[PDB]
């Protein structure tokens, strides 16, 4: 849900 890991 954002761009720390991915998600």
């Amino acid at each position: 849900t954002x761009n720390d890991t991915x998600x």
